C-alpha cells in the first residue's frame, strides 16, 4: 500500500497534533478515579450549575486568569459535553427569555458548518435558523454566532448586525493559535477543552454567562438533555487543565504547553506556506500581526483550520478526495466551491502526506 | 447543634446513593487509571455503527447481559449515550425523523416515568406530540409508546397497551433500566426492538452519565446516532472505558457465592431488607397503601421470588395530598400528578443512604400522628 492511495482525512478538526506532547509528559498527567468516586448525581447545590464539579471550575478560572484572555469574575460557569451541547443550550435558553418565537439564529459567513446543523436537527418551534448575518435584515428578535478565531477562515470577528443577542464561541482564541489581543468580556462566552489540549474524546466545554436568568436556563436545558456531564471527564479535565497551568511557569520549550503549541503551529503553517507559493491555483488567507498580551511581543495567528482557496472554477473538495485528501467543503460552511477547510492538528505524517499531495496535482 | 427534625429527607430524585459502602468495600480491583495520553481522539471505532463506542464497553454490556441473560445482544446495534436519558430521545427522534408523517404521537400508560413529560416537551419539536397516557389512545397516525418496565413509578411489569395495528407506524420504546436481578426477576429474556439500558440503575454510578440501547433496525440505530453527533459529538470516553470497568468487575463478582461479594446477591439483600421494613411501617399505619407484587420465577438466581423496587409507590385511601402532608415533615418525594396519576399518591426513592432511609421510615410511622 503507497501513500497515494491512503486517505488523508483532514475534514473533522480532530486534534490529534497533541497526542506526543501529552504522552511525554508522563506519570503526572494520570488520573485515579476508585470504585466509589464520582456516583452521585450532584456536585454542588450551592452552585447554580450543581454538576459542575469544584476542582474543574477553579482549574477553569485558574486558567483563564494565568493566560488572560476571558474574564471570569461575576459570572456564571456552566460545563456541557462539548462546547457543542453549551452552544445549543444558550440558544435554547435565549430563545425561551425572548419575547416571541422563532427567533432567528445568524453567523456572518463564512461560519461554522455544523450551527446550521445544530438549529435545524429537531425542528424546534423556538428558533430559526436564518443563514448568513452579513444578508440578514429580518424583524423580531434574534441570536448572533461570534466565532473568533473563526471556523473555518481563522478570522477575529466582532458583530455584524435593543434586545436581541449574541453568543461569543471563543473555543480558538488560545495563545498557541492566536495573539491575545484583549480580556474578553461579554455576556456567553464558550470554550472548548478539545482545542486547548486535543482532549477531544473527554467531551467538555464551558461557558462563561453574565446573565444569571439565562444561566438557570442554559442548566435546565442540561438537566433534561442528560442530567448534567460525565463526573470523571470534569476530573480529568481539572487535572490535564492543572497541569497545562503548572507549564506556564516554565522556559522549556518543550514543556510550556502554549510555546510548546505555538511553535507546532508556527512550524506548521510555514511549511503548508512554501507549498501554496510555489503553486498556481491556491490562495490561503492573509492574517494580520498583533500583540500578545500574554506572550509579551507582537506575533502572528497560526489557525487550527487552513482555507484552502482555488483561483480557478475547479469544485476544489472533490478534487483532493480524487487525491485521497479529505477536507470540508466550502458550501458547508456558507462559502463557494473554490473553498476548503482543512485541519491543521492532525499527526505529523498525516500533515507532511497531506503536505505531498498538495504539491504532486495541477 | 441542628436537630435531626430538621434534616430534610429528599425521596424525590433517584440518586441511587444506597451502593457507594459496597463499591467502597471492592477496594483498589475497581480503581481505574487514565493517562494523559489517552482517550484523545473524537473517534473510538470507525468500523462500527456507533464509532464513539469503546470496545472495551460494547464487550462489557454484552457479557453482562450474556451473564444475567435479561435481554437478547444478537444481530443488534448498540448506541451509547450520555445516559438512558439521551437514548430515549434518541429512539423517539430517530423514530419520528423515519416517520409517514409528523408530529408522531407519543404515549405511555399511566402511572408514567415523569420526566417523559419534559423530555418531549422542552424543545417545542414539530416531530412529535407528547399525547399522555396510552389507555384507550387511538389518535389516528403515527405513534411511538414508552413501555417501561419495571415501571417507574409503580414498580409494575408492563407491555404495550395501545394495541391496534396502526401498521408498522406503531413503534414501541422499551426502557429497561430496572429489569436486573437485584430488582425483579428475570423471567425472559427480553428481545424487543429497542431495549435502553442505564448504568445508574444497575450498580449506582449515576454522575457517569452512562446508558445504552439495543436496537435492532440499523435505519433507527443511525438516526439516534446522528442525533447524538449533533446533540453532544458522542459520550465521555473516560465515562466509557470507567464503566467498563466496574461492569467487568460487577460481572467477575457473580460467580461469587459470597454474600457481600456477589453484587445481585448483597443488591437483592439491601433491597428486600429495605422493602419488609418499608412493609412493616405500612401495615402497622393506618393511611397508607403499598402495590403488591407477585412472585415469579427467576432465571437468573434459579428460584421463584418477589421484586422489590427502586421506587416505593406510595398511596392513600385517605382524602389529602400526600406529597403536601410529607413536605410538612421534610420528606420530599414525587407528586403522583406528576407521573399521571392523583394526590393520593407518591413516588419516594428506596436507594438513598442508609441513614436517611431509616429517618424516612421514623417519620413515616409518625405520621398522621
Ligand atoms: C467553532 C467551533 N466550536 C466548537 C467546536 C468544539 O466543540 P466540542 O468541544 O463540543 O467538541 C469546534 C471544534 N472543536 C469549533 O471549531
Ligand atoms: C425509568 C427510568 N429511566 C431512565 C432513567 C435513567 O436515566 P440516566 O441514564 O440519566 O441515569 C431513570 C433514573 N434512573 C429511570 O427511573
Amino acid at each position: 500500500i503507497p501513500m497515494s492511495d491512503f486517505v488523508v482525512n483532514l475534514d473533522h478538526g480532530d486534534p490529534t497534533a497533541y497526542e506526543e506532547y501529552w504522552r511525554k509528559m508522563g506519570d503526572r498527567c494520570t488520573v485515579t478515579i476508585r470504585g466509589c468516586d464520582l456516583m452521585s448525581y450532584f456536585s454542588d447545590m450551592t452552585n447554580l450549575c450543581w454538576f459542575l464539579e469544584p476542582e474543574l471550575e477553579d482549574a477553569i478560572k485558574d486558567l483563564h486568569g494565568v493566560v488572560g484572555n476571558a474574564a471570569t469574575e461575576d459570572r456564571y460557569i456552566v460545563v456541557g459535553t462539548g462546547s457543542t451541547q453549551l452552544c445549543q443550550a444558550a440558544v435554547h435558553a435565549l430563545s425561551s427569555l425572548a419575547r416571541s418565537q422563532p427567533v432567528s439564529v445568524v453567523a456572518a459567513a463564512p461560519f461554522y458548518s455544523t450551527y446550521v446543523e445544530e438549529t435545524t436537527y429537531v425542528r424546534s418551534g423556538m428558533y430559526k435558523w436564518e443563514g448568513d448575518a452579513w444578508g440578514f435584515d429580518k424583524k423580531g428578535p434574534y441570536i448572533e454566532l461570534v466565532t473568533s478565531p473563526n471556523n473555518p477562515d481563522g478570522t477575529i470577528r466582532e458583530t455584524v448586525v435593543d434586545e436581541a443577542k449574541v453568543i461569543h464561541d471563543f473555543a480558538y482564541y488560545w495563545p498557541h493559535y492566536t495573539p491575545i489581543t484583549r480580556r474578553q468580556d461579554h455576556d456567553i462566552m464558550l470554550f472548548t477543552f478539545s482545542k486547548i489540549t486535543g482532549h477531544a474524546g473527554s467531551r467538555i466545554g464551558w461557558a462563561l454567562v453574565k446573565d444569571k436568568e439565562v444561566a438557570k436556563k442554559m442548566v435546565e436545558y442540561i438537566i433534561v438533555n442528560s442530567i448534567g456531564v460525565s463526573k470523571e471527564s470534569q476530573v480529568r479535565t481539572a487535572k490535564i487543565l492543572n497541569v497545562l497551568k503548572e507549564t506556564c511557569k516554565s522556559e522549556s520549550e518543550s514543556e510550556n504547553f502554549f510555546k510548546y503549541g505555538r511553535e507546532m503551529m508556527k512550524n506548521r503553517w510555514e511549511k503548508l506556506r512554501e507549498v501554496v507559493k510555489e503553486s498556481d491555483a491556491f490562495t490561503l488567507p492573509k492574517y494580520p500581526e498583533a500583540f500578545c498580551n500574554y506572550f509579551g511581543k507582537s506575533l502572528e495567528s497560526y489557525p487550527a483550520f487552513a482555507w484552502l482557496g482555488t483561483k480557478e472554477e475547479t469544485d476544489l473538495v472533490s478534487e483532493l478526495r480524487r487525491h485521497k485528501v479529505m477536507s470540508r467543503a466550502g458550501e458547508r460552511c456558507g462559502s463557494d466551491k473554490k473553498h476548503v477547510r482543512v485541519s491543521m492538528l492532525s499527526r505529523e505524517d498525516v500533515f507532511n502526506v497531506f503536505l505531498e499531495r498538495l504539491a504532486n496535482m495541477k
